């Protein structure tokens, strides 16, 4: 196996040189994932982070509450009237 | 052949190792896809989760619904303060 | 060259057995890429749709809008009221 | 070395053809990879664009500032019906 060992060598330089071009290209590829992914999340993080400003469920219900305090206000004003109304009939009818 | 496949083995034994460092490079990339896709997507539906808290359909309707009751008994009102004036038009001509 | 062929062919046997499976392992891994960009664009496209409900623009301009038609009929209510009253002091006035 | 040297170039000439598809094929990925995520992040874009569409924050404060406003004016109207009919009372009691 003296002459067989030198071939294995002489062979071995020649694909090391195609292995090392694989490699790179294959951390290229590796390095463009963990970037796109990085990214992208990021981005999506912000999307959520702006998703929440939209949610008006207290805004929404303090200005639901508020029409009804003015609705009862508004019945609260009906039965005044009323009452001045009943007292301007007496007036009327003491002629 | 006696020769010829001793070379092909003592050949293939040189190969092997950079074909086994390859398939661990593949296998340590396609993990990284799997796992940047099974994050982003889990950091997606937590978006779209989000996003439906700010639909607010119902809510403004039921705001809306609740201003037009208001605006009708602010016109049962403007009836009502119109019949006690022509009462107290009645009571003045009746001095 | 005779001999030399017979060599080149009996490595080529032993090489292109590790090319195949390298190049099913590689279209396993392009696979996985088109399913994950195919399967997170869908779910980014239903975010998009979801996002575009939450859009209230009108519906709260409507809102506004019907809160200034009775403030305006509060300002006309108002000025029915000291009409009134007006007509009440000329007719306290004529005792 | 003379021999030896023939047979090094016979083996690239038909390793070089196998290096050369891997290559093309790496970069077949490479090119998938930076198109899904060039294309996944301009429709992550226009999911943050639409969400802003849906931060109602000052729209919604004008409509509950406009409430309060006539909140405001039910209480100036109630006071003036109270002293409305105060000055009723007063000519009930004139005769």
């Amino acid at each position: 196996d003296e002459l067989i060992k030198k071939l294995v060598t002489e062979l071995a330089e020649n694909s090391m040189i195609e292995a090392e071009e694989v490699r790179g290209t294959l951390g290229d590829i590796s390095a463009r994932i963990e970037a796109g992914f990085e990214s992208l999340s990021a981005l999506q993080v912000e999307t959520i982070q702006t998703a929440q400003r939209c949610d008006h469920s207290d805004s929404i219900r303090i200005l639901g509450e508020n029409i009804k305090i003015l609705d009862r206000s508004m019945k609260t004003m009906m039965e005044t009237m009323k009452l001045m109304m009943e007292k301007v009939d007496l007036l009327y009818a003491s002629t």
